[PDB]
């Protein structure tokens, strides 16, 4: 299938989709069901390491200094025939997972 019927299914189910060209980033729920809908086949995660930067909190007294903090974030994406990359939480994904006690084989029956 193409990126396009995606959408087209998304507009069916009822369901909004981000995209930022090139990617489509969903709700991890919505993902997990387009996954399996799309036969399920191997997954590609990215680390994203995003610092938070300090805003201006007046509160401490000028003389420490407030650090910003590195955010390694896990996330979780699939590309289509597009190159169109489906992108979704991998930590509320990995949530889902362990809340459905979907348990993820070491070789899965799609290869």
């Amino acid at each position: 299938m193409n990126s396009e019927v995606i959408k087209e299914f998304l507009e069916d189910i009822g369901e909004d989709y981000i995209e930022l060209e090139n990617e489509i980033h969903l709700k991890p729920e919505v993902f997990y069901e387009v996954w399996k809908y799309v036969g399920e086949p191997e997954l590609k995660t990215y680390v994203i390491e995003d610092e938070i930067v300090e805003p201006g909190e007046y509160d401490p007294p000028e003389m420490k200094y407030t650090n910003v903090k590195k955010v390694k974030i896990k996330k979780v994406y699939f590309e289509t025939l597009d190159n169109v990359r489906v992108v979704t939480d991998y930590s509320e994904f990995q949530k889902i997972l362990k809340k459905r006690g979907t348990k993820l084989e070491h070789h899965h029956h799609h290869h």
